[PDB]
């Protein structure tokens, strides 16, 4: 469809797959501008997880969805229990918003 914008900024699917540590990284949600629910980042990136084993994620995103989930609306314990599951192969879809804030 005719979806025409252009706004600086972007979103990104990811899948990353387990490894020994494999979600190796880690959400933080602080405060919300611009809105109101508290967005969901990603805080940290474990230097030997599935976020560098596939080397697609990176800390700093705006968490979208986490293995086909809404974020936005959940609050961050309900976010990190759906990591800790992971997935029963261990193939996480992850999207991020890529800002440069």
């Amino acid at each position: 469809g005719s979806y025409n914008t252009k706004k600086i900024g972007k979103r990104l699917n990811i899948q990353l797959k387990k490894g020994t540590e494999g979600l190796g990284f880690s959400i933080t949600s602080r405060d919300v501008t611009i809105g109101g629910s508290a967005p969901i980042y990603v805080k940290n990136i474990l230097p030997r997880g599935a976020a560098i084993q596939d080397g697609r994620l990176k800390a700093g995103d705006r968490l979208i969805e986490v293995n086909g989930v809404d974020l936005v609306g959940k609050s961050q314990e309900e976010v990190v229990s759906l990591l800790r599951s992971t997935k029963m192969e261990g193939t996480v879809s992850l999207l991020v918003f890529r800002q440069e804030d």
